[PDB]
């Protein structure tokens, strides 16, 4: 599918961003006065990837305005509140091959995305004093030899990904597997290269400590507040 495009995923709940999530679903926070996945597409759109769909659930009327504002589909997940993020994958998972998998609860200070890439990537900034994170172990041809969760700081999974058609088929296939072999309602989407990175050609693209800021918490919103001034 030489057809590079991106998924967003902006579904759960964003219960840890309280009290910005209680009635604005964390996609749609604003920072600088202006939603976040605004300037996610934007930085899309800008490197010609027009082709872009996004993963929606808790208040996900807020979205439609930006059907006709940007072009983008909305996918309604239902169990968002139910089922792990490997869900909302699921119900694209036909869409996956050449596409950017993007959290929406991410600042990005640059435009990483590019239209003319050829492997699968992962754009991973290094974090220290982690909690809950997974890391990327690599070697000297950058190509992600395991995923880990056991460490307090290394390159992490950041939030933006990149899938080529026959690692987005392998994944698909796991996918399937997953949903249907009642071992899949609390995976994470990421779960599937996680566990099955034997089978899979991924390469980690090393970002500048401040290319991606991530917002866990009101505090970290707060703070990135203060600094885009």
């Amino acid at each position: 599918e030489i057809r590079v495009k991106a998924i967003i995923l902006a579904a759960g709940l964003g219960t840890r961003l309280r009290p910005l999530t209680e009635n604005t679903p964390k996609a749609l926070v604003q920072v600088n006065q202006k939603p976040l996945i605004e300037y996610q597409i934007e930085f899309l759109k800008e490197k010609g990837i027009n082709d872009i769909i996004i993963i929606v659930g808790y208040l996900k009327e807020q979205f439609d305005y930006l059907k006709e504002k940007y072009g983008v589909r909305l996918v309604f997940n239902d169990k968002y509140a139910d089922y792990n993020n490997f869900y909302s994958l699921y119900l694209v998972k036909e869409e996956l091959a050449n596409s950017y998998v993007i959290d929406a609860d991410n600042y990005l200070f640059k435009n990483m995305f590019r239209n003319d890439l050829t492997r699968s990537t992962y754009f991973s900034v290094y974090r220290e004093d982690c909690t809950n994170e997974w890391f990327l172990v690599y070697g000297d041809d950058y190509k992600v030899q395991d995923i880990i969760v056991d460490s307090k700081a290394g390159r992490i999974l950041s939030g933006v990904s990149f899938w080529d058609a026959p690692t987005a088929e392998k994944i698909v296939s796991f996918i399937d597997k997953a949903y249907v072999s009642g071992e899949f309602v609390d995976l994470y989407w990421d779960n599937m290269v996680k566990d099955n990175i034997k089978e899979l050609d991924v390469y980690v693209e090393e970002l500048e400590g401040n290319s991606i800021y991530e917002i866990d918490s009101v505090q970290d919103y707060r703070k990135l507040e203060e600094i885009l001034k």
